[PDB]
């Protein structure tokens, strides 16, 4: 059945979260990059390169994995050798590795929670020339941008904040044929 009908079933089924829930997903995330930095110095690894494959284990067992916007899946082989040079770590180092994946599994669940919220302000552009899926494909490019630039330590929404962002990315998409 047309594909993206299938994502718009997947992501009906996600549940919504609560305000300060998603501010406790944003704070678990940054210490799961506070996290990274360390594996990074220490394993020798480039802090994104460990980002990608931590994510890529979690990613493993999401309700979503197939996010539309999102490019997907390093290199199998990649990770599993970085997996390698990362689950052969010191005692005390190993802790970190927990850390960082519960900040990227947060991020996941982050990322899941809004993707109707993008579902609905794509449809607020229909008709400009882009088809829903390639408005769908930038607004959740505008969520991921969201979810990075996102200081949990401040007492703002996530769902306010993040709009904006879905916003201006759409119509820069719809921007970037015309203005």
């Amino acid at each position: 059945s047309d594909p993206v009908r299938q994502y718009l079933h997947e992501i009906g089924e996600v549940l919504e979260l609560d305000k300060w829930a998603e501010l406790g997903a944003a704070a678990k995330v940054e210490e799961g990059m506070e996290a990274i930095k360390k594996l990074s110095e220490a394993t020798g690894l480039d802090q994104e390169l460990i980002r990608e494959v931590v994510r890529a284990k979690i990613l493993g067992t999401a309700a979503i994995q197939k996010i539309p916007g999102l490019k997907e899946k390093p290199d199998p082989k990649t990770v599993e050798e970085v997996d390698g040079k990362l689950k052969s770590l010191p005692k005390e180092l190993k802790r970190y590795l927990h850390i960082a994946r519960e900040g990227e599994a947060a991020r996941q669940h982050l990322i899941e929670a809004n993707l109707r919220l993008v579902v609905s302000i794509a449809k607020k552009y229909t008709g400009r020339g882009l088809s829903f899926l390639d408005l769908i494909q930038e607004g959740n490019q505008g969520l991921i941008r969201a979810v990075e630039k996102f200081e949990y330590k401040r007492g703002f929404a996530f769902s306010t904040y993040a709009t904006w962002w879905i916003r201006q990315a759409i119509n820069r998409a719809i921007a970037d044929q015309a203005r």
